């Protein structure tokens, strides 16, 4: 009852769906480019989009298109590679799906269904960049961006806020109420950090005013919530701020979840500062402490990603962003980038070289002078080598 | 009187202008597309742009030079394939210039001169997006955009409006009077049907308060129009609306003319989003009553075509625009979209594929969770198969 | 004490480094282009980016990246092509740096440090885009742009001036006071004329409210200093104007230094217009006369270089620019234009060249009527050959 095209193509997508994955040319000593994305909107199912059914579908056409797959949280479930992935349909709406693996680099292969997850409220238009977090309490939470509809005059106005679930498995999700933060009417970015902080439940959010426009609300804010059940925050406090020309000039929030460390909290965040052909998004780093979260530690300057070659176009160009990252226990570190909003890329690192990076890289030297100073010195002692 | 480097030129032209156009492994089950554009700036004829006289001109350097040719009328005259294109030179401006081929795939070749017509006004800085009509009562139709400049302090407010042109051949217009909207002060991507609608001219319109942004105003809006020789819309029924993170967000309005079925009206049309990289356009479908065109019968959810790997980029890139389509006797559609800009491409379908699109392809869920409800029971009763 | 891929990477350097450069099958008649640019990122010698030491560095990672170099400032010093390019870190900040050639069109090397320059004030962020002008006072001035913070609300919002610095070697500068426009509180892409005017410094200047938007403002204005050791501008009289619906429309300014011909001032200048994803840049050109440089005798309709191809795409895409150039004594012209504000490319001319197109290039008819009728009449008498 099949219609016969249908063979075909399940076949050219198992050979995308097994493809091969190779490294690049690329180095900077930091972290490895990989030639192929690790999903697309090729690798969504093909009968999550055609009706297979020859009776009511017979030209065989794709009945609900996927026009692009990208910011996906990420965690390493038993032993399988977990992408819980950002899936933007024909129809503008983003759902979550969750790809699996065994190699973290490749092979990555959605479930049988999408995610499920209940709205809590009815105007609940959109649902996205879900960052994952394996807590101390046992439990998998997913926080993520609730996108609603701002009953204004303009039809583009929306409120953005902070949905709580949880899971084990990441097929079944309870919903939990929505974070409520007090000095802030919108949130964005929101994550949570895998231990408690003074037998509480620590988040990094982005105070501001709403939407594209951030508030005052000078960035990256800590803040404590007494139960996640019903999640409050009084108070943010300011960790990684946005400065005048730097990477953070317009915007910044986080990106992966906190990966502890011994020497901190590792937080690969993101930038974004306007340009002449709209705004440019940048992947860059920073350390909190550990007793204190609030407490930026280290912080380099500028970016660790930016988009580069073929990552530099899609259907927002010129950004690159990631959601999520895992861990391996040996030290081994994957980090899912989107690039302009269309696929999921893939930078391969260690611990210790992300932690070489960012305490021994250089601070923002803030001003033309006395960057050039600071970049001389470097060149004057390489000198003092040969 | 040659200069010769001209007859090498002439020689590589005709090989591009002859250039054999071939089909691209893209799939959908519904339209397909091609490996080069129909049309491009290297299409047009060099003595449009040298001068080959070897005295005023020794080093044989481009006087009037191409910058792109987009968004094209298309008509079957005759037993012709007739794109009249947008020609834009390097000075900004736009023209008409019609394009003739017998395959419609490939093989077009502009006429001996470009398309003359009357300025009515002298302030009509430039024209442009002519949709074309082969009406019921003899003629043919050359609705199209008329750009003037508002006498302000901003050099960049001009205000846009509808102006209308009858021919038989392509060659010679008669200019009749611009169409006057009285609700709407401006107007953009109007467009005539083929047929009369209670014993009067019909159009499509996008009514507006000018002239980047959209009014209120929600969209396409049917209009009927006692005589052509002097247009007058009083009221402008609402069709296609925009709506809240859709693909109409922003912006919305007609591409190709009106295509009759026995359904109903065809109306490939185009949607206008906000993203963080500037705006994004796409090519959506809905169809409308026959004996009531006001009235949208079948409106799927999402777009038909969208910017698709090198139509990404161009001098307005993430836009894909439609202004015409070719419909052949037995079933073959042509339709002309341009992408970024820049060149016009071909997507080639049927009106019963066209048709099973739209009435068959769901309509829009409008929020995250009702999609996710929607493409779970048709992955599920594509599984109740196998 | 070496750490040792740095011998590997120190080699794959020099074979860029000294990669040949070949032309490209672009035509015009006006100038030629080449396949690789003269300059990128990856020409920054690399300790001025890793630190070699193997104790401090043990990952050898890039402690001081570089994001861009554009924008270059062009000069023959004795017999070697000298470009003072704007180099970008990953920081964001701006400072230039000066490669060396003989061929210019290849084989550019950087310096053994970049360019030191002493901030006037403490403020001064960062600088960027010098114009180099051989004067005939003896001295080589750089006139630059230099970005400052202003203290609002909005940490985007800068104020931007012109500063002036004197060289004869290109390693040592001395900083001159920032020039002084009385009627105008900012100023963009300042330059200066390598002769006298009435026995005074002759600058061209563009007048601003600031920073982003132009003011009053309808242009390129011609202004006289005194004397460059403490330079003041009272008037600046208008030379190229920025018209509506032309190259122009949003800005315009001076690119490279004015060329002295026979027949007047080469400008080879770059215009603005807003398009629906950001701004464009193009890079047009215009005479102005010998006695009187306020005078523009020539400005041909359009532009002379837009982004093509590859060009297209990078960090702010959809931009040329350049700010530089250099003449040969024989005839020969080197045109120093970034594309995207990413890399460095060069256009090959001449003067003759050069002053036929401008002269004999028709200038703007400025509707699409009279540019139909411009084009047709060409066409006319293209025809009355064969």
């Amino acid at each position: 009852m099949i219609h016969e095209k249908y063979t075909e193509m399940r076949n050219e997508q198992e050979a995308l769906l097994s493809r091969k994955n190779t490294k690049t040319s690329f180095y900077n000593g930091i972290y490895d480019r990989y030639e192929h994305p690790v999903l697309t909107r090729e690798h969504i199912p093909l009968h999550w989009r055609y009706d297979l059914n020859k009776e009511t579908n017979p030209f065989f056409q794709e009945r609900l298109g996927i026009n692009a797959v990208f910011n996906a949280g990420a965690i390493k479930l038993n032993d399988r590679y977990c992408l819980v992935a950002r899936v933007e349909g024909n129809d503008r709406k983003s759902f979550f799906a969750v790809a699996e693996s065994d190699k973290g680099t490749e092979g990555f292969r959605f479930r049988q269904y999408p995610v499920c997850l209940p709205a809590l409220t009815d105007d609940e238009t959109n649902v996205y960049d879900m960052r994952l977090t394996q807590h101390e309490d046992g439990w998998i939470y997913g926080v993520f961006c609730v996108e609603k509809s701002a009953g204004t005059a303009d039809l583009s106005e929306a409120v953005a806020s902070a949905g709580i679930a949880r899971t084990k498995d990441l097929t079944n999700w309870e919903r939990l109420p929505d974070l409520v933060t007090l000095r802030s009417p919108q949130q964005r970015n929101v994550t949570l950090l895998p231990e408690f902080v003074d037998g509480k439940y620590a988040f990094y959010t982005r105070p501001m005013d709403g939407f594209i426009e951030t508030g005052s609300g000078g960035g990256i804010g800590f803040g404590l919530a007494d139960d996640i059940t019903h999640a409050v925050i009084d108070e943010e406090r300011m960790t990684s701020i946005r400065r005048y020309h730097t990477i953070t000039e317009s915007k910044n929030g986080a990106g992966a979840t906190p990966i502890k460390t011994e020497r901190g909290w590792l937080n690969i965040a993101h930038g974004v500062r306007n340009t002449a052909a709209g705004l440019r998004y940048v992947i860059y780093c920073f350390v909190t402490d550990l007793s204190e979260p609030w407490k930026v530690i280290a912080e380099p300057g500028g970016y660790l990603i930016a988009p580069f070659k073929d990552e530099r176009v899609g259907d927002v160009s010129n950004v690159v962003f990631t959601n999520g990252a895992i861990v391996d226990d040996n030290g081994d570190v994957y980090i899912y980038y989107a690039s302009s909003d269309t696929r999921l890329h893939v930078a391969v690192s260690s611990i210790d070289k992300l932690l070489d990076y960012a305490f021994n890289t250089p601070a923002d030297a803030l001003r033309t002078a006395e960057c050039v100073k600071q970049r001389c010195d470097l060149i004057k002692r390489n000198i003092e080598l040969l």
